């Protein structure tokens, strides 16, 4: 197994810089996309309830095109990036547009899609956008912070995974495995970001360096959520394949990241 | 008539901020789009060929929030805005999404949004990208790139105009006459920017000063184009109302932004 998730993640890397290139993306951005490892990885385990695995590797990169489309719309915003401007947002549509298409062939129902995309999107926005006015102080905050612009991000895509991915899903499960998986994914980043590229305010490492935040309850917190995940994928039918990957991830943090702002 | 253009120009202004308020838009942004007028109206002229005034209505609305979506993803790219970064991003991506879902709901079929919607992204996206690495350099390629950043971007607004605007739409008309108008509003900028806000890097209205773009021939163009549109609102049944708002246009760039660069 901890095979075919880079064959997934190999085949999505292809089909998104397929696209990527035939668009006009320069060396530079086919470069940066190609190497955005995790977004490329992750629609394959909200797949992984897919039995087909043809329309299963179909909705997968499909899922992909849409994710790496808003993470470009990110650079696009963060603007750190150092990518060029104009690019990145015409690429980001153009990914877009091409997932929902697909996104939307492959769905039983066609309405569903916008369906799932539009019926929290207020909230998913909203979510980004306080997130980043009201820098959040404490545990407590940060948590609910994340819990929109990460776990209603990614969330979002596992009830797309579920409605693409072909009749007969636990549909609240997949969604459910989504967001638990999303935070923990979250944390993993502010703790790397902290170091990596010095950043600051209302990152999960500082309010632990600072005192603000319990080296004990990050902790908690981190098992709360591979609670959650391992729940979810433990639901009938269920998807053995990623309790491997829960841990993985989870633990993770625990070993190579938490160590540093403990 | 040039009453109710404003009356619509009205309504959508208020359904836009409606909805940039409520996703946590400031002051600043709820009124930059709230000015966003030409924008705001457009929606008004495409879905003209709608007889039922309700569904003409939610149509008009429906395409207003995705081309104030687009025109904000535009400012995110060029960045001048000086405008929220993070904002922009958020109430774009909110916008468009609340578009899709409404236009989705009001297409006979929801597949055909989509597909419009894709069909031919590759060539905006595209078009829109090279537009702007090999800035034009005489009317014959100005136009060229016009022909894509702003005719196709337009067009298929009127094709979703035509698709969800209700049955027997003369659909290849409404989208002449879209990339016509398209066309004849972008000149109309290109002259405004260029004094308005110095701008000279490929703008036509420098291409005019330097001598490298004819002032016959701009006008020429300028007329033919009045000509594709107003042959496009005559096609049966036809737009009578437009015919006014075509030669207002048109005219306006030939009466008041044509002089100064001639």
């Amino acid at each position: 197994y901890f095979q075919s998730m880079l064959a997934a993640e190999a085949a999505n890397r292809d089909h998104v810089t397929r696209c990527v290139a035939q668009t006009g993306g320069s060396p530079d951005l086919v470069a940066h996309t190609a190497a955005l490892r995790l977004y490329l990885r992750v629609p394959h385990f909200l797949t992984e309830w897919t039995t087909d695995p043809d329309r299963r590797a179909a909705v997968s990169r499909a899922l992909a095109l849409d994710i790496v489309s808003m993470k470009l719309l990110d650079d696009l915003m963060d603007d750190d990036t150092g990518l060029d401007r104009v690019e990145l947002a015409c690429v980001c549509l153009r990914l877009h547009l091409r997932a929902l298409h697909e996104l939307e062939s492959l769905a039983r129902d066609p309405k569903a899609v916008t369906d799932i995309l539009e019926q929290d999107a207020v909230h998913l926005c909203g979510g980004q956008i306080r997130t980043k006015r009201s820098r959040a102080t404490n545990l407590r905050e940060w948590r609910a912070h994340a819990s929109t612009y990460g776990s209603t991000f990614l969330g979002r895509y596992g009830a797309l995974a579920a409605a693409c991915g072909g009749e007969g899903q636990p549909a609240d499960s997949v969604r459910e495995f989504a967001e638990a998986f999303a935070m923990t994914i979250t944390m993993a980043d502010d703790l790397t970001d902290y170091d990596r590229n010095g950043e600051r305010d209302g990152n999960l490492a500082h309010l632990m360096r600072t005192g603000a935040v319990a080296g004990q309850d990050v902790v908690d917190l981190l098992e709360e959520l591979r609670g959650r995940a391992l729940a979810a994928v433990a639901a009938p039918p269920g998807a053995p394949g990623l309790v491997p990957v829960v841990h993985l991830y989870t633990d993770d943090v625990l070993v190579r990241l938490l160590p540093r702002h403990l």
